[PDB]
């Protein structure tokens, strides 16, 4: 399925592009500079993505939001934890 | 219907949320702790994501993904500034 493989591997990417700002956030033990607002809106969006993928059945859209949710939830506890 | 109303707002919000962590950068003049390598990545799957879209045929997934590249441009753009 074209379609889906090229959903799964957009879905790979967007969503294992936040590690490095998780990594970077944990390494320095600082995120003076990162928005929080940024991911607090980042994360309903998210949420609404999922939904959105959920209605229209594509699993590629379910899965990376699910997971980005996961991964920019520890971003903003580490802006938290690090302020 | 229902699909477009979720989809739509649901790329209003995310797209949006780009714009404060450039305003940030340029406020702040500072980007040190942003990671460049995240919105490179970003960059790249969001590029995919807008062929997936028109795959797939969902208009709000091609609108959503060109806004934001052009965003994140921006952002890049200003982490390198700054
Ligand atoms: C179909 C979708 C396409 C429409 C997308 C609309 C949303 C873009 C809004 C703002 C970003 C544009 C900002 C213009 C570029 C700013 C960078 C700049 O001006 O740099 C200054 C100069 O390079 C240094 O002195």
């Amino acid at each position: 399925d074209l379609n889906n493989l090229i959903g799964i591997i957009a879905g790979a990417i967007t969503t294992s592009a936040l590690i490095p700002q998780a990594l970077k956030i944990y390494k320095t033990k600082s995120a003076r500079d990162v928005s929080l607002a940024m991911f607090i809106f980042m994360a309903i969006g998210i949420t609404l993505w999922f939904f959105y993928g959920v209605l229209i059945k594509e699993i590629p859209v379910i899965l990376a939001n699910l997971i980005s949710l996961i991964l920019i939830f520890l971003i903003i506890f580490m802006k938290i934890r690090y302020g």
